[PDB]
């Protein structure tokens, strides 16, 4: 079965020489090996100076003094730039500047790829660099004219306010926390800026309301709050917005501010139109004018950027490649069911929320991942570290029968001399692994693909494909949003992908929600800016191009628990968000509230990428190829370290040289392989080739990712210009298949100081005598204290930090809780000296209200633990005083039947209760039908004198739980009433028999099967 | 240079038959391959019929029936266990029954190792399952009569008493705790059958000074402490001495009980001396008879154990043999350097025990184990496991450059379809690990080698190497104890042991002491009975060899650290104690007591069979053979799994033998491999051997420990007899080379309870706004609570608990803290409000008396930490107001040399103990003075001056003090807490700048 299927179009990369520019340059075709000579006719090639004018102009200005014969001082590090860009501009299909380009195909009965005459569009922009140069410049004068809003980051936590990331940052200051304080009047401008406010109209409110007489004291205070960028001006472009540039000029427009420079950005505009019609090799002087205008208006690094179109004359593919991918991305799921605990980090997560916080509550985003208010963030990120002591061990669990499937091909490939390892499916269909399910499959993805013909001879598309460097990304639309001003209809095409979001998803919960977000080093930003098609916007230190209808705030996330699985939620909309980000940003440098995010719309998905194998391999030195079908899933790989190679800074070439060729004679390395950086493919019968090695071999101190790859040596390429060849990749986008409270964290409702209202005792050294002091000596004491009116009541249950204790509470005033306390000192010296206890402490109450039903049901939920309590030390009691001889299974039993039965579930529902959730252990089969039928009033159990000692003491505890399960059902916003119950019984088998989950799963299975076989009298 | 040198002796040891028994069973000159005959034969044979007999008599039954021509019912299970014992007898030395035997050799300038024709002598003695069923009879008859003294495993908790196993238990009760109850009487027994008592006369002191008046409630009482062997009797042999049956009998003898027996047990003594001095295979009529008697006495299923001596004419080894040896050694000791954390769970356990206990206490080894009142054990301990709910990761940090380097050769012998991996001294040397120190080699051990001549051609010692499967032992003696009732003069080998043992360790601190104990399950002990010549003994649930001055008791071993390594010390002594235990039992199946005592004897040394490369090829299915020089270190290997075998319990045969023909080819199994279980050698060429092969795979489900082994196919053997080789092999024992408080835990002194004298309050959520929340909202609160007298004094710190949290520490009476509670609690409700703290607990305190000087010290150190909270605020606050500004790194270093000049340490130490103008604190800090900024710091930091004048000179005065330098670098480390928090770095870079400022001040002090 197909698991997904295409959309509308796809995407073609391809570099700006063909191969044969490659070849020819290693004196293919010529006996000269002079190390200039070619060097001068590299040069003189305009197409290439203008794509290294465009990239590095430092390196441009010595091109030009070569050519004038000039003396350069280097030339070492000169040769190097040169064989280095030459190669990436044949090799390298990855899109930058003008070494390669990108267009967009459509799907076909046949492949044709072709050039035009007309190949080649320029796209020039200007920098986000240089842009906000200039709006920082223009609202440090004229702030006047402008109108600012609130940043959307913003979070408000007791008297201090913060921002994501340090802003007006110091190296004093960022060893902290950063914030400002929220003063009155910066409350009062966070109402009135909330959706924009012009600057004079905001300021005469302020001297107003606070009268101030000192004009220069609100300037002074505005002036702090725009630097440090808790207020944000209509300046500053949207980053999800077609053209920045031209936003720019029309808020300017609108403002009528520094008339002047409207007009040299006017030109300049002007200019850069022009230069985008010039053809490649051609624009050499008209760059630099424009560089140098632009340079005299605003003086930084960057100033420009620069991609290129291939405008390509055919671009079809034979729709077969998608009957192929889905071959891929089945066996590929099925391996991935061998990993247990693929997110280690996060699972270990989902334990703290869930001991903190239940599974009944949400929770603020920005509070959650708080150190001192939260639980703070996973123990993997980086930004803001958690500073808890927290254990950071980790284990995935992979299959010991998969690390020994993976183990044997790897050893019959060394004992064969293979250069490849195949997977296959009926190998993997014999492994038994757990299918996988629907929900679990990742919603969209995409995957690069080199594509070669596997034989011109044959005249068909027998297609070899390899798998590029970067594999592909979690989401459909990440890869294409860089593009969207080179689209032709870049709407359409998000347009859809927001549709089969749509379609995939639960109706009217959720709507699609846009994260952008700029970051304090605009360098990073200029790939983050993209169209989308998203109903909502968040939008982060910038501009938001929605209206503010549709606008979206931080503080306004909430984040919860459902089937073990996180979601966020928008408090104002009451909706369910489905989070999107059209672009390569990466998560683990981003600030942790958009890593977390990122995270969890990603949670319990498979990784499509993350192979199985990796681990099992890790320590090899030598890897062979990994491959499936006509997919090479992986390319052969070597890596260096200090055993088989051994090279140090004080070492020398010729000495290098030696120790190398020996390498290659024991591992095979063939005549091409990539250095896995940024220096690429490396032809290693020529000497320049191995300075290139040596230099990166020695700064990555002989190990630090010298990894080599072979090349794609085999099959033809398909895109062809009259008869020259040109490597291609391709992006594919799939898409799935469809198979049809408000009360605070610290309000005083819910956590109690010692002492007020509830003293609450933790006793340790407890665990050899548990039993007989609860049946003995609390008994007697907590029942004494309450015949004598000094308390209302108490509970108590057993629990586990590192070391067992008994935790018990006692509810009274605080004055009769002091007044008595003396006496409670005594009495827990007196245990001690027995040597029933160690020592013992005082902690805050912390009431789980929501669990229980809310602010009006845990009061008869603690009087339901109060008799609960009584009923467990008169059993416990009866145990030891020899009363009745039943075991502990019995007793468990007895004990959830009696609570069902009070609680009013009625029988058709218990046993589906008790499911949901020991067959030749029911060989008692008579005894347990005996005992567990509650007809009459348990006539099978009160037979005995023994067995009416037991129900006459569980009776103490049916009335209060009737009382219970009648406000339950009264209450209209309270659902599944299961889920109390349940949370009830759990508790009564905690304090009879401790800590034992298989011994609490017992129980509840020995008691439906008497409950099933009881069908025939109820 | 060499490590260790051999001591007078060693064991060799070697199977009953030659190996040409081995190839004639397998038709090597034989045309017939019927499968009787030869069965008929082997059934013939009287040594294998009386070597059956001693091991399995039932077996024997059937070889009877056999022979009487009778048809057997399985006779499938009879061909292979009559296989499994005929190769058994042949190939495995290891010594057993009369299936193989032992003699002990010296050293010589050539090798000459012959038999006798007086060869094997059978030593047969009681099973101790007969013995000990033979004393619960008469101690349960006789009881009046018998002496008895308590067990000295016995430990008193509160009001309860325990032994380390259950005795008198119960499926129900096994699971937890079993004890008696500690009453009145109990107690007064407890002393009174401290040296052992008659029972008429513990009997009456009772019945007398409880005035009872009736006599049966003390016998029923008495009664329950014998059966549940809370007391023990003086008939119950100690495993100590040399024959337990002797002394049963001497025992017996004075008593003057149940004489009918005595002549019983004479006459069972007598012919078992006749049955041993009958020749091999002469025997199987006389031990029926003795058999019969013996379970006429006492019906049990073992009764006799038997051994057997060779009796070598010739036992003489080259003294070569010593130095290999020490090349082995040293490359493996070199190679123990590459691992960091090789005792993962005691390095936890240390840090457990720092933490609870810190560095100056010594805890009752019996309270630390104990999981309420102690930490419990180690969390890998598997006799009461710890009950706490830690992580037990662990992790041995090996050296990424070895993995490399084994990685590198694994590599390259599979490439090359080599069959060995050899490793050498100069690649070592060129990993450039860490050199061992010499008080990590261990004192001494033993190896286990076979050996072969590498050729006959030259007559000459040219030996070949092969480290046996049981690699060895940790100690010296350890492979020798259970023979001591074989050897001519056992005295004087155990006594220069122990000698060699006292050379080695400190003089007068230490003294030997053996353990010894017997399980309930009295069938492990049979190889636990040795004799020894250490100087104490600690005997559990037995009778001791030793007088009452040289008996040791379990509740008197306390448990210290010293240079972050375990010790164990007697009180009663005051000796630190030197453990032994001369005998093969497995420390991992022992109580915990006995398990941590061997631990500790082994604590910080390296074990040198732990071979490094054991966890690079863990994971690898072929493995070749590892050697060294003419040492094979590990054989070649091949296990099975469900990827390479594809069979299951529903395989029939045939099919698994066309599988497994197939996993040879493949794997290149050669013909002759190892089962490395019970059934050993197998001649993959015969169907028998297939057999032996799919039934043992069958059961262990193509998994479970079916690891195959070479044979040690090259050289040939050693020992001869005419012309008949016997497989030989040698136990090398070696010795390393000499280069030259009473404050209980729970004591009301050292634990006080919420409110009483101290409140004790923990604060969360701070780490936002620490400094501040000091500087200000603390200071001003807990400086007022003193002008109004409500409270003494306070002082606070940082720590962790997972959570970071300020420690607030308030003393006055308790009417005071009870009645100003009121007030804490609005206040910290004030602070919550404003976002500075989250939420409160209040916590017992438990005082560290014995880290700042004992009882009367520690009082004054709690002014120090008074007067040094007050210092740190008004730093803090002048920071904050911005008063000075000098970096946290100056602030610190002025602080820790004030410290030192006000602890009067002079300069000639301070540079020992651990900018230039700053830290010269001549005249009055004349160099700091100088700015207004350094008047306002030096002002303020002499606020503390006086007291830590006073602290220190009656620190120095108390004479019980030792090493004062500890108490000052513990008060240095709570400032820096105090001012900074938890940064281990920063301290460290703080010390070490002041160390060169003041080196650099030489000139000026």
């Amino acid at each position: 079965r197909d698991l997904y299927r295409n959309t509308n179009t796809f995407m073609i990369r391809t570099p700006i020489f063909s191969i044969d520019n490659y070849y020819e340059f290693f004196r293919k075709d010529g006996e000269s090996d002079k190390i200039k000579d070619r060097l001068l006719e590299i040069c003189n090639n305009s197409v290439f100076r203008e794509a290294i004018l465009v990239s590095s102009k430092s390196l441009y200005s010595t091109i030009i003094d070569f050519c004038d014969g000039k003396e350069i001082k280097k030339f070492d590090y000169f040769l190097q730039s040169i064989y280095k860009y030459l190669i990436r501009m044949s090799m390298r299909p990855t899109p930058f500047g003008l070494f390669s380009g990108v267009d967009f195909g459509k799907y076909a009965e046949e492949t044709v790829i072709s050039y035009e005459n007309d190949n080649f569009k320029k796209f020039a922009r200007p920098d986000l660099e240089w842009i906000i140069k200039i709006v920082k410049e223009l609202e440090d004068n004229h702030y006047k004219n402008l109108t600012f809003k609130i940043n959307d980051s913003i979070f408000i936590k007791g008297e201090r306010a913060l921002l994501i990331h340090s802003t007006d940052k110091e190296d004093n200051n960022r060893i902290g926390e950063i914030s400002i304080r929220a003063t009155k009047p910066f409350m009062r401008t966070y109402d009135l800026a909330k959706d924009g406010i012009e600057y004079n109209k905001l300021k005469y409110i302020l001297i107003d309301e606070y009268s101030i007489e000192d004009e220069s004291k609100i300037d002074n205070f505005l002036k702090q709050l725009i630097e440090r960028e808790f207020l944000i001006s209509n300046l500053r472009p949207p980053l999800t917005v077609l053209d920045q540039f031209d936003y720019l000029i029309n808020e300017v427009k609108k403002a009528e501010i520094e008339i002047p420079l409207v007009d040299e950005l006017t030109e300049i505009k002007e200019k850069l139109k022009l230069y985008n019609e010039t053809p490649v090799g051609a624009g050499e002087e008209t760059y630099l004018e424009l560089y140098k205008k632009m340079e005299s208006v605003a003086n930084v690094k960057n100033i420009l950027q620069v991609d290129m179109k291939l405008n390509l004359r055919d671009k079809k593919i034979n729709k077969k490649i998608i009957s192929d991918v889905n071959d891929l991305m089945n066996i590929l799921l099925d391996l991935s069911m061998s990993i247990e605990n693929p997110e280690p980090f996060l699972s270990k997560y989902k334990q703290e929320f869930i001991e903190k916080y239940g599974q009944d509550r949400e929770i603020s985003l920005l509070e959650m991942l708080d150190n001192d208010i939260g639980i703070g963030p996973p123990m993997n990120y980086e930004r803001p570290r958690n500073n808890r002591s927290l254990d950071v061990s980790v284990n995935e669990l992979l299959d010991n029968n998969v690390r020994d499937y993976f183990m044997e091909k790897y050893f019959q490939a060394l004992k064969t001399n293979s250069r490849n390892i195949a997977i296959r499916d009926d190998e993997i269909k014999n492994l038994e692994l757990q299918k996988i399910d629907y929900e679990n499959i990742p919603d969209s993805l995409e995957i690069n693909l080199l594509v070669k013909n596997k034989s011109e001879d044959n005249l068909s598309d027998e297609f070899q494909y390899y798998i590029g460097p970067n594999l592909g990304s979690t989401s459909a639309g990440k890869s294409f949003g860089r593009f969207s001003h080179m689209m032709s209809e870049p709407k359409k095409f998000f347009e859809e992908l927001d549709e089969r979001n749509i379609e995939l998803i639960d109706s009217e919960e959720y709507v699609t929600c846009e994260i952008s977000y700029l970051p304090s080093e605009v360098r990073n930003a200029n790939v983050t800016r993209n169209i989308h098609s998203s109903e909502y916007e968040m939008s982060l230190f910038t501009n938001g191009s929605k209206d503010n209808l549709y606008r979206i705030k931080l503080n306004d996330i909430y984040i919860g628990l459902e089937n073990n699985t996180f979601y966020a939620k928008s408090k104002t909309l009451n909706k369910k968000l489905l989070l999107t980000i059209n672009n390569m940003l990466n998560p683990q440098t981003a600030p942790n509230a958009i890593r977390f995010l990122n995270d969890i719309s990603l949670d319990e998905k498979k990784l499509w990428y993350k192979f199985v194998w990796s681990d099992v391999y890790k320590d090899f030195s030598y890897i062979p190829a990994i491959k499936y079908k006509n997919f090479v899933i992986m390319p052969e790989t070597w890596k260096m370290n200090k055993i088989n190679m051994k090279i140090n800074k004080k070492t020398e070439f010729n000495e290098f040289k030696n120790q190398f060729n020996d390498y290659r004679i024991k591992y095979g390395v063939p005549q091409y392989v990539y250095i896995t950086f940024a220096d690429n493919r490396i032809l290693l019968n020529l000497d320049d080739e191995q300075c290139v090695k040596i230099l990166y071999h020695e700064c990555k101190n002989s190990f630090n990712e010298i990894i080599l790859n072979s090349y794609e040596e085999e099959g033809v390429n398909i895109v062809k210009e009259s008869h020259k060849d040109y490597i291609c990749e391709l992006v594919i986008p799939l898409t799935k298949i469809k198979q049809e409270s408000d009360i605070s964290s610290l309000s005083k409702e819910r956590v109690k100081d010692p002492f007020d209202e509830w003293l609450y005792i933790k006793l340790y050294g407890i665990s050899s005598n548990v039993d007989d002091l609860i049946a003995y000596y609390i008994s007697e004491f907590c029942n004494e204290l309450v015949e004598e009116e000094i308390i209302s009541k108490y509970f108590f249950m057993r629990y586990v930090d590192p070391e067992q204790h008994i935790r018990l509470r006692l509810n009274s005033s605080q004055e009769k809780l002091l007044m008595i306390y003396p006496k409670i000192r005594e009495w827990l010296s007196m245990i001690r000296k027995k040597g029933l206890m160690t020592y013992f402490s005082i902690d805050s109450y912390d009431r789980e209200i929501e669990r229980y039903g809310g602010i009006e049901l845990i009061n008869i939920a603690e009087k339901v633990f109060f008799f609960d309590s009584i009923v467990t030390e008169d059993i416990l009691r009866a145990k030891r005083e020899g009363s009745f001889d039943f075991c502990d299974e019995i007793i468990g039993m007895i004990s959830v039947v009696h609570y069902m039965e009070s609680f009013g579930l009625p029988y058709a529902k218990q046993v589906e209760f008790l499911r949901s959730q020991r067959e030749d252990f029911k060989q008692k089969r008579t005894e347990y039908m005996k005992l567990c039928n509650s007809n009459k009033d348990w006539e099978g159990l009160r037979e005995s004198e023994e067995g009416n000692i037991l129900i006459e003491i569980l009776n103490k505890r049916r009335k209060i739980i009737e009382y219970y399960g009648n406000k339950v059902r009264e209450n209209e916003e309270v659902s599944t009433d299961l889920s109390i119950l349940d949370s009830i019984i759990h508790l009564n088998c905690n304090r009879m028999f401790g800590i034992d989950r298989e011994f609490e799963k017992k129980v509840r299975a020995l008691a439906s099967h008497a409950l099933y076989a009881l069908k025939h009298f109820k």
